[PDB]
């Protein structure tokens, strides 16, 4: 389809057009990404990700064709530690993308570590909410909370500055334009403190013409939830 | 997800989420529903089906919500005869549902012989556009070209006259409201020529809370062929 749609205001524990990997599995009407103990307490050593089933057509060879798309989601993250690890993404990869072997901490569950800052090696999208940045493991991050977009590599194309608030939701607004070619990232808190980063960039020389999109979330030796609240999502292809 | 939409303006033959069975194919950016021979003409024997890979949430037990849904598409016949058979049907069934055998011929590749009329031996609503109705071999249709509305059995609980033009697109709209469960379905030719149907019926009775949609079609020793041109779908869960 040129078109495709839909919204979980919610996430009742009845779901058929999801994959589960990892870890990962509904809780409470939300997504807990990472695994949580009977009490609902957040664990280490865990990875996981969901991705909505049906393929979105991204950008279509034979008709110059590329898509316009939107995504709007909210989530909170709580721990116990003071520096709560790793991070949660969205992203937007092949179709039959799976959790990379040793994938877990500070690669987010998207990326393998022979390869992860090799931009040949690789074909995803993200925008992560990076949480733990100490410099003697992560050595790409920079020294603070940030908000990053993420092009073939866990070293971000560019980064800036976040704050991470315990048990707050973080409602974000994900939009392409295929005419500018413009990735725009808009994040908020309830009580209107504004995050924005934007980007340039030509899918159709990073992704293939259909993709799958969703989550990915993980937890190194520092652990806290990552729950991901509601999700809505739209794409159109255009003529460009 | 408690909403869902998705478009097809033109069929591509690179198709990901769509489910073929019997013998429909992509051709000439169509969904050729029954089978062809290599000029391009209608041959007898043939059933074929599609259907689409996400399910739809029909209903919901615990919120007691029921979706408001409009299904939009065109369709042309042609045949080198002058008694095209058999029909094309819109149908909504349980994800799992697989072409019955023995469904040819006026049993539109959608009931069982043995069953076809047992209502309480099913589960699917569908819209029919029936070209054929030799009483010999239809006995349960009315004695003229319908369009019929089927719930759960071949003999459609409401019908209205209409008239198979071959060639000529017919462009269709069906939909249900929750609030005053009517499904709805107004045809019209390009010239304006215009048929509607309408009958009033509780999905949650018929059908589970998850299933899938798409269209069905077949011809038994009268032929046809049966062009599915585009198709638009929505969906949206309403607390009525
Ligand atoms: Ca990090
Ligand atoms: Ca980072
Ligand atoms: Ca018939
Ligand atoms: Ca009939």
């Amino acid at each position: 389809q040129d078109s495709l749609s839909f919204g979980f205001p919610t996430f009742p524990s009845d779901q058929k057009n999801l994959i589960f990997q990892g870890d990962a599995q509904i809780k409470n009407n939300a997504v807990q990404l990472t695994k949580t103990d009977s009490n609902g307490n957040p664990v280490a050593s865990t990875v996981g990700r969901i991705l909505f089933s049906a393929q979105v057509h991204l950008w279509e060879k034979s008709s110059s064709r590329v898509a316009n798309f939107q995504s709007q989601f909210s989530f909170s993250l709580k721990s116990p530690l003071s520096n709560g690890a790793d991070g949660i993404a969205f992203f937007i990869a092949p179709p039959d993308t799976t959790i990379p072997s040793g994938s877990g901490g500070g690669l987010l569950g998207l990326f393998a570590p022979g390869t992860a800052q090799n931009t040949s090696a690789n074909q995803v999208i993200a925008v992560e909410f990076d949480t733990f940045y100490a410099q003697d493991s992560n050595t790409w991050d920079p020294n603070y909370p940030h908000i990053g977009i993420d092009v073939n590599s866990i070293r971000s194309v560019k980064t800036v500055k976040w704050d991470r608030r315990d048990g707050q939701s973080l409602n974000v607004l994900v939009t392409f334009n295929p005419s500018t070619r413009n990735l725009d990232v808009v994040a908020t808190y309830s009580d209107g403190t504004r995050y924005e980063v934007s980007y340039e960039v030509d899918v159709r020389s990073v992704l293939p013409e259909w993709v799958r999109v969703g989550f990915s979330a993980a937890s190194g030796e520092q652990y806290q939830t990552h729950t991901l609240e509601s999700w809505s999502f739209t794409s159109t292809l255009l003529y460009t």
